[PDB]
C-alpha cells in the first residue's frame, strides 16, 4: 500500500462503488475523509460547500483560520484545474455537477513534518449542444 | 455512461495489475498506451507520449489530425501536473511522470466521435525526503 | 483556383460585397454555404445561432448528433479565437456584433477522406471609450 | 531625483501618507496628478471612473479622443495586471477596493518626444474565506 | 469604416495580385509588409516579421515602442495559427506561414492613433497528403 | 494591516537607502532578498532570484515546497514586467530588472501562514535614448 494522500483522494473521488467501505479503510488508517457534491463551478459556491462539508466531518477543526486557510488553497488549485481553459469560454449559466473528496492526514514517509490535505474534484459541464458534456478534473494538495 | 477521461485516470492510479485493465479495455473497443517519463518538460513528455502512442497503435504513425489531438490532450493535462506553470515543469529535477492515453468512442453511437484522453500523474520527489508532492492532469479531445 | 475551405470561408466572411454571387460560385462548386449575425459573444448564444442558421440552409443535416458535433467544435475554435484574450477583460455586458460564414464540402485534394467544415467569425466589440472598437476574428476547421 | 513617471506613479499610489505634499511636489515639477478609488474591478466601471477623475483634474483635456485614448490603453494594461490570473477564478460578485494614481507629464530624458502618462492600481480582492484578502497591482504606461 | 485588421487579412488571402493591393494601400496612407516563413515557432516568426517589417519601413530600424507593438500584434496572431498552443507551433514540421503587417491610422482624425496589424495564414501540410489543415490569426495594436 | 505585497514594492522603488529598510523589516520578522538581473528571460530571472534567495536565507537551500512558492510568486510577477508576454521578455536586449523577495507572516496570528512576495521593477532601455519604458510585477503566494 501507499500513504499517498493525492492518489487516495482521487481514487476515492473516482469510485462510485461502496465509498462506504473505501471510506472506512481510509478512516481506519489515520485518514479523515469527507465527500459531497456541488452544482456550481463558482469559486465562492465551491469553497463554501467544501469548507462546510469538511468542518462537519472533522476533516478540519473550525477553531480558527489556519486549517480553513489550508483547505481554501487546496480547493482553489483543484478548482483552478476544473476551470481548465475551454471552461473559460464555457460560461453562460451552464449546468455543472461537481463531486468531490477531501482527505486529511499524514503522507507519513519517515518524518511527521505535519499533516497534509487533498481536495480532488470531478464533475461534468453541459455543452450548449444536447448530447455532449465535458469532463472536469482538479486536485489540490496542501500542507496544514 | 462511458467516461474516457475518468477511465484513463483510473488506469493511471490502479497499480493493481493494469495488464488486465488494458486488455479489458482493449477488448472493450479502446486503444491504450501506458508509460513513464522522468521529466515534466513539455517537449520531452510529448515526444515520449507520441512515441509510446504510435508504437501501441493508439495513433497512426502519420497524419496531422490525430497527432494534433494527442498534443492538445497532452498539453491540457500538462497544465494540471505543472500546477499552472508549464515553464516550471521544465525546471523540476528529480521527478516522475506516469501517463495514460485512451482513444475511442465516448458513446455507443455509430458516429465515430473518436476521442482521446491523456492522463498524467506526477510525483515530484527529493533526493532525500522522497515524495514531496503529487500532481494530476487530464486532457480530453475529439479526433 | 483552390479548394481551401478555410480560405474560402474567410473571404466569404470578409466581403460585404455581393455575397449573392460569391455564395453562388461556392454552391456551384459543391460547397454548402450559410451566413448570418449575432449580437452575442456568449458561447451558448453563438453555437445556438450557428447550429440553427446552418441546419436550415443544408450545411448540416439535423438527422443526428455527429454532424452537429462537428459544427460545435469548429465554432468553438473560431469562438475561442474571437474571445482572444484582451476580450477576457472586456466582459461588462458590452456590445458585440459578430458576423459569420460556414462552409461545408470537400477540400478535395486527391482523396475524398470525407467532408470538412469551416466556421469563421468577424465582428466588433465596443470599447468602454466612445469612438473605439476592437476587431475580432476566429476560424474553426473540422472534419465531419 | 528621477523623472520616471512609472516609479513616481507607483510611489504616489503606494503611500497613504500626506499625498497632499507628495502630490504638490509632483505638480511643482511639471507633472499633472490625479488619485481616487473604485469598488469595481469591471473594465467598464474602472476606465469610466478613471477617465472622469482624470479630466476633471487636468490630467487630460477632454477636447477630443486622442488623449482619452492614450489613457484607456494605459488603464487597461494596469487593469490587465490587476486581474492577474488567480483573479480570473475569483469572479463571484466578490468585493474589490481599487485605489489608483495617474501621472501625466514628460519623462524628460534629453528629448521631449512628447508626453507620457502612467496609471497604477492597487487594491484588495476579498476571498471567499473570512480573514483573507489578496493584493492586486497593475501599472500602465503610455505615450500621449 | 477603416478596418486595419480586416484589411490585413484580405491582403493575406487575396493572392490575386497584391502588387496592386500593396501600392493601392501604400498610396492610401498605410505601411505594408508581406512575407512567408517556413515555421510556426514563435521566435522564428517574430524575427522574420521583424526583419521584413523594418526592411519595408513598416517600422523604424530602432525604437522599443514600435517593436513592442509589432511583437504583440504578432503574438496575438500566433495564438490563432497555433490553435491556442504556442508551444506546439514550434513542434510542427512541414508548415507554411504567410504574414501581412499593416501600420497606419484607423480613423481619419489628425490624432495619430497609429495602429499595427499582423495577419497570419498557416498551412499545415504533410509530406504526402499535402494540405491537411489551415490556420488563421490576427493581431491589432496601437503604436 | 501587514501588506507583504505592498511592502516588497516599496522596498523595490525606495532607492533611499534600503540598507535601513532591510534591517528595519528583518528585525520586524521578515526575510529579505534584494537583487538585480540584466535580463527578462524567465529562466535567468528565476535562477538569479533563487540563488540570491537562498544565499540570504529567504528560503532553505533545499525543499520543493518553498521553492515552488518562490517560482510561482516570481512567475506571476514576470507576467507583469513582460507586459503579458513572457516569451518576449526573453527577446528584450539591453534591459534591467531589479527584484525584491519578502517571506513572512501576513497577519500577526500564531498560524504560520508563511507568505512570500516577489516584486519586479523593469527598465527597458535603448543603447541611445536610454530609458524607454518601465515595467512592474508582483507575486504573492503562501508557503
Ligand atoms: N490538477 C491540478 C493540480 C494538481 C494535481 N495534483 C497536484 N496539483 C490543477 O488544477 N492545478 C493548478 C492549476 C492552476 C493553478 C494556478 C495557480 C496556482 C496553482 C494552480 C494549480
Ligand atoms: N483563429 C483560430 C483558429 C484557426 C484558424 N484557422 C484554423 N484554426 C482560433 O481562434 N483558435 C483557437 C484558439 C483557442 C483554442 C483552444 C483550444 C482548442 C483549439 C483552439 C483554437
Ligand atoms: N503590471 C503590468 C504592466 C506594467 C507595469 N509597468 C509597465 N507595464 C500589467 O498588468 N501588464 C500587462 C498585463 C497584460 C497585458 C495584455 C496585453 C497587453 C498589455 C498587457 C500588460
Amino acid at each position: 500500500k501507499e500513504r499517498r494522500i493525492g492518489r487516495l483522494s482521487v481514487l476515492l473521488l473516482l469510485n462510485e462503488a461502496e465509498e462506504s467501505t473505501q471510506v472506512e479503510e481510509l478512516e481506519r488508517d489515520g485518514w479523515k475523509v469527507c465527500l459531497g457534491k456541488v452544482g456550481s463551478m463558482d469559486a465562492h459556491k465551491v469553497i463554501a460547500a467544501i469548507e462546510t462539508a469538511s468542518k462537519k466531518s472533522g476533516v478540519i477543526q473550525s477553531e480558527g483560520y489556519r486549517e480553513s486557510h489550508a483547505l481554501y488553497h487546496a480547493t482553489m488549485e483543484a478548482l483552478h484545474g476544473v476551470t481548465r481553459g475551454e471552461m473559460l469560454l464555457g460560461s453562460l449559466l451552464r449546468t455543472v455537477g461537481l463531486r468531490f473528496a477531501v482527505l486529511r492526514g499524514n503522507p507519513y514517509e519517515s518524518e511527521a513534518e505535519g499533516d497534509w490535505i487533498a481536495v480532488s474534484l470531478y464533475g461534468t459541464i453541459g455543452a450548449p449542444i444536447k448530447g455532449l458534456e465535458h469532463e472536469t478534473f482538479g486536485v489540490g494538495i496542501n500542507h496544514i
